[PDB]
């Protein structure tokens, strides 16, 4: 039925609407990312409260290499050696736990956002490829050499095949260029807000660790660890 020029214009209008629809998708993604980051504020605050409470005790059902490394000296260490340990190895363990918490959240974020983009791109592509006249011409020309060549000699190509191949080639190139202009937002993406959030939380929580360590020392909290482990 329809001419090659009509089919070109149908693609042009479809790409315009796709760019418009992308703006709504991107706004929804940004809103979801911002709300996710807000919820990490709450989760990090809860995480710190739980970690601090865990450092108050060393019950016999706990397996912890850091606490064992200190407690194998618990018969011989004076106060100054407990203080030196918590300020060096104690803080190093708290910093390592926070580092892996942040890496875990970064891993989830990248997988979640990248998969939403993969899904959206494909939903878009399926919408175009399943258009009735588009699916029809693609089935006609992709699978049969009968529709490509004028006769069994397989020399001269049919005019309509050439029109289809040239049109679909250029539209695939346009689509690929459009996708590559947006892909960096979701794939291997550097989210500056998350990077600044990580650096700010590391600095704040490092000082929170030091404040907690000072209280642990002032309360001689290792005496509770010893009693938890059976000591008198």
């Amino acid at each position: 039925d329809k001419s090659d020029e009509w089919k070109k214009n149908e693609w042009n209008n479809w790409l315009i609407k796709t760019e418009e629809d992308w703006k709504l998708f991107n706004t929804a993604v940004e809103n979801k990312k911002n709300r996710w980051l807000e919820k990490r504020d709450k989760e990090l605050e809860v995480w710190l409260m739980n970690m601090q409470n865990r450092w108050l005790h060393y019950r016999e059902n706990e397996e912890n290499e850091y606490k064992a490394e200190a407690m194998k000296n618990s018969a011989t260490w004076d106060d100054s050696q407990w203080e030196q340990w918590i300020k060096t190895e104690g803080k190093k363990g708290m910093e390592a736990d926070l580092k892996k918490w942040l890496n875990d959240k970064e891993t989830f974020l990248d997988g979640w956002i990248s998969k939403e983009w993969v899904q959206w791109k494909n939903e878009r592509m399926l919408q175009w490829l399943s258009v009735d006249w588009k699916h029809k011409e693609d089935e006609t020309f992709e699978h049969y050499k009968s529709s490509k060549f004028t006769n069994v000699l397989h020399i001269k190509k049919k005019k309509k095949w050439t029109k289809w191949k040239e049109r679909t080639n250029k539209e695939k190139e346009e689509w690929n260029n459009w996708v590559k202009g947006k892909e960096n937002l979701y794939v291997n993406n550097k989210w500056d807000k998350w990077l600044k959030w990580k650096k700010d939380k590391r600095a704040l929580y490092s000082q929170k660790f030091l404040t907690f360590i000072n209280k642990w020392i002032s309360d001689k909290q290792w005496t509770v660890w010893i009693e938890d482990q059976g000591g008198s």
